[PDB]
């Protein structure tokens, strides 16, 4: 009878926002984390590009992968800043080369 909570899909942990599903469109729970310690998000800007890719892939599929969009909540703020979940951006940097290993290794073989 009327709801307004959700459970992580990942691990399975009910919540409403947090980290991910307070700013950033995606759920998740104080459990998945990334960073060890925060799961600080990437700039969509050095987060694909930088992972060798820049849209295209994210949205051939379609994956479970949330941005944010808006003034930086930190020190410093600029106009508009894009921003992209970090853990996801990490499952997908190896989804196409399988590592940030294999990354930095393309752009330091290739010219
Ligand atoms: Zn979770």
């Amino acid at each position: 009878m009327e709801f307004d909570y959700v459970i992580c899909e990942e691990c399975g942990k009910e919540f409403m926002d947090s980290y991910l599903m307070d700013h950033f469109d995606l759920p998740t729970c104080d459990d998945c984390r990334d960073a060890d310690d925060k799961h600080k998000l990437i700039t969509k800007t050095e987060a694909k590009q930088e992972y060798l890719l820049k849209d295209c892939d994210l949205e051939k599929r379609e994956p479970p992968l949330k941005f944010i969009v808006k003034k930086n909540p930190h020190h410093s703020q600029w106009g508009d800043m894009k921003l992209y979940l970090k853990l996801q951006i990490v499952k997908r940097s190896l989804e196409v080369w399988g590592s940030q290993e294999a990354l930095e290794e393309a752009k330091e073989v290739r010219q």
